């Protein structure tokens, strides 16, 4: 506590820090407000927080922040006319109008798509207002996404200011930014996409499925450090996240710093990799925490048979707390398995805990649940498998046919879902494969959990609200743990009845040629979809026929001079003789 909290807040994180973060804050609440009224009401809360750093003792400087914020939400004049409901928050007072603040942020703005500009014009707004364009760019992401914690979005954004002054300067401006800002664009929206993945299932599986994942993770994250201190870390963790499901940035700020804070404290009994990250500011501190690598696990930790097969209370130390004899299995085995996905663990502790559900009532438990670590290996085989197979798969082909393999086997699986969605989720399926396969065997399995779920619940939302498959929804509504083996197991769909031919659908024109080789690729993959769309029962050796045919068509009908007529042409010649190479 202070005197001043705004004080603390701008000695804190300094004065650029201060403007870039209140900005964002305000514009994830005035969503529909122009980017000038923002500046006006930033540089407004930064000279009044400027006085209060130089006298804490001066007017208004001893209010708290969130009475600050809503104060200037509602000297607004004309927040009733654009906002309106938002309007009636201000004839309440605290803590309600700030409640009733959250609850009127609006998570689906209906705003134009932010068109990225062309990157002469992006470099030259860059170089000749710098703050101007940041700051606005900045505006227009922090409007669309206001339930995005806003120090990430502030990391992201000076991120995004290095790739332009790395690449403004640049001999191929273009080839120098594109890739980054591609690259910033897919992990903001993987960030996003791991936060509400996270606020769900607290929200569905409960408090302890949460802290059972938390268990898991922070036992990989620092396996030197003890039960009782990783089970403290567990606790603190999950009153975060649940204030920050909440949405109140404040005080899931707090709870953030709070945590980071008794982390930086007790580094001998957590982790020996967060030195560097301990001297962050408190801006950082959390953020980097949350970053570092794990930790060296002890050399020689004995098996688990000791405690959890071989000795005889093990009946009695689960029962008395069968939460924490749980968690302590998955304490140990996590700290073991580096190498695990955490639902790979989360799957054993949940075979374990069945088995001692039963066992623990039986005869003798102890030959009922003396090889239940046998149960361990398919469980743990799966997955590595799933890995080795695609891994391999993606180095015999490349990327781009990696893609295309995908699309064929997730067309047949679910022929239902729309041709733009399974030409994305195929293409982002094979870039985990670009990024996790270049992995060693030990870091694979983490990687894919990592980024699979962010494509799963990507998937599973656009299903939620225009839904296509049962098979899916139960999918996307079953346990966390299951929701990846659930669509591996997906069947292909043979109760599908093909779709009708369209002659447009399969017709190429030379703009093919012209295009750019996503834009060509898009095209392609697209079609790919359909033909598998349309047949079905279609073979890999059969579909590599009309597909290398394909290639060779526009191959030749893009080195001739009349183009636009080969493209119809020999484009007839194609469709007919693939029509009669299937169905
Ligand atoms: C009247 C001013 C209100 C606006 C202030 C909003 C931002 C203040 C501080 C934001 C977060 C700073 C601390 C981050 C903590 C962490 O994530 O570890
Ligand atoms: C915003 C993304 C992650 C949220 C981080 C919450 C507070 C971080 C403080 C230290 C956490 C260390 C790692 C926690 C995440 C994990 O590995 O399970
Ligand atoms: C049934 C699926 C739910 C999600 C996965 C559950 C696996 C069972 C393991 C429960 C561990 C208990 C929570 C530990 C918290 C603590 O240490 O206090
Ligand atoms: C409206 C979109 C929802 C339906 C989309 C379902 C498409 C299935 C693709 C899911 C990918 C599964 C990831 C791993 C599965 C496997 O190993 O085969
Ligand atoms: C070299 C790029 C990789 C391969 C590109 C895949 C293109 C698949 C679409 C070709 C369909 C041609 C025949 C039409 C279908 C039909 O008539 O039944
Ligand atoms: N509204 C409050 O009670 C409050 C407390 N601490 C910081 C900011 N706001
Ligand atoms: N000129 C603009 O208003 C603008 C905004 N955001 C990005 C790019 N340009
Ligand atoms: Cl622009
Ligand atoms: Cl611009
Ligand atoms: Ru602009
Ligand atoms: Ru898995």
């Amino acid at each position: 506590a202070h005197k001043s909290e705004v004080a603390h807040r701008f000695k804190d994180l300094g004065e650029e820090n201060f403007k870039a973060l209140v900005l964002i804050a305000f514009a994830q609440y005035l969503q529909q407000c122009p980017f000038e009224d923002h500046v006006k009401l930033v540089n407004e809360v930064t000279e009044f927080a400027k006085t209060c750093v130089a006298d804490e003792s001066a007017e208004n400087c001893d209010k708290s922040l969130h009475t600050l914020f809503g104060d200037k939400l509602c000297t607004v004049a004309t927040l009733r006319e654009t906002y309106g409901e938002m309007a009636d928050c201000c004839a309440k007072q605290e803590p309600e109008r700030n409640e009733c603040f959250l609850q009127h942020k609006d998570d689906n703005p209906n705003l134009p798509r932010l068109v990225r500009p062309e990157v002469d014009v992006m470099c030259t707004a860059f170089h000749d207002n710098e703050e101007t364009f940041l700051k606005k760019y900045l505006y227009e992401i922090a409007r669309r996404h206001p339930y995005f914690y806003a120090p990430e979005l502030l990391f992201f954004a000076k991120r995004y200011k290095a790739a332009f002054t790395e690449c403004c300067q640049a001999a191929d401006k273009a080839a120098c930014l594109l890739p980054k800002l591609d690259e910033l664009r897919d992990e903001g929206k993987a960030s996003s996409a791991k936060q509400r993945l996270k606020c769900a299932s607290l929200q569905k599986f409960g408090e302890r499925a949460f802290k059972a994942w938390a268990v898991a993770r922070l036992s990989q994250r620092f396996p030197k450090a003890e039960f009782a201190e990783v089970s403290k870390l567990v606790t603190d963790l999950t009153k975060v996240h649940t204030e920050c499901c909440h949405g109140d940035l404040l005080e899931c700020a707090d709870d953030r710093a709070d945590l980071a804070k008794y982390i930086c404290e007790n580094q001998d009994s957590i982790s020996s990799k967060l030195k560097e990250c301990c001297e962050k500011p408190l801006l950082e501190k959390s953020h980097c925490i949350a970053e570092v690598e794990n930790d060296e696990m002890p050399a020689d930790l004995p098996s688990l048979a000791a405690d959890f097969v071989e000795s005889k209370d093990v009946c009695k130390n689960y029962a008395e707390a069968k939460d924490v004899f749980l968690g302590m299995f998955l304490y140990e085995y996590a700290r073991r398995h580096p190498d695990y996905s955490v639902v790979l663990l989360l799957r054993l502790a949940k075979t374990y805990e069945t088995t001692l559900e039963k066992c623990c009532a039986a005869a003798d438990p102890h030959e009922c649940y003396a090889k239940v670590f046998d149960e361990f290996k398919p469980l743990v085989e799966e997955p590595q498998n799933l890995i080795k197979q695609n891994c391999e798969l993606f180095e015999q082909l490349g990327e781009y046919k990696f893609q295309n393999a995908l699309l064929v086997r997730y067309t047949k699986k679910v022929p239902q879902v729309s041709t733009p969605t399974l030409v994305e989720v195929s293409r982002n399926l094979g870039k985990v494969g670009s990024k996790c396969c270049k992995h060693p065997e030990a870091k694979r399995m983490p990687c894919a959990e990592d980024y699979l779920s962010v494509v799963l619940n990507q998937l599973c939302v656009l299903h939620e609200k225009t839904p296509v498959s049962d098979r899916v929804t139960k999918c996307c509504t079953e346990s966390l743990v299951n929701r990846r083996p659930c669509f591996s197991a997906l069947e292909v769909d043979e109760t599908y009845v093909p779709k009708e031919f369209n002659a447009e659908t399969f017709t190429f024109h030379a703009d093919i040629c012209t295009l750019s080789e996503k834009e060509r690729q898009i095209k392609k993959q697209t079609a790919l979809v359909e033909l598998v769309k349309h047949k079905p029962k279609a073979t890999k050796e059969q579909l590599k026929a009309v597909m290398d045919d394909f290639a060779a068509f526009v191959e030749k009908c893009c080195k001739a001079d009349d183009k636009e007529t080969c493209f119809a042409e020999e484009g007839k010649k194609l469709v007919a003789a693939s029509q009669a190479a299937l169905g």
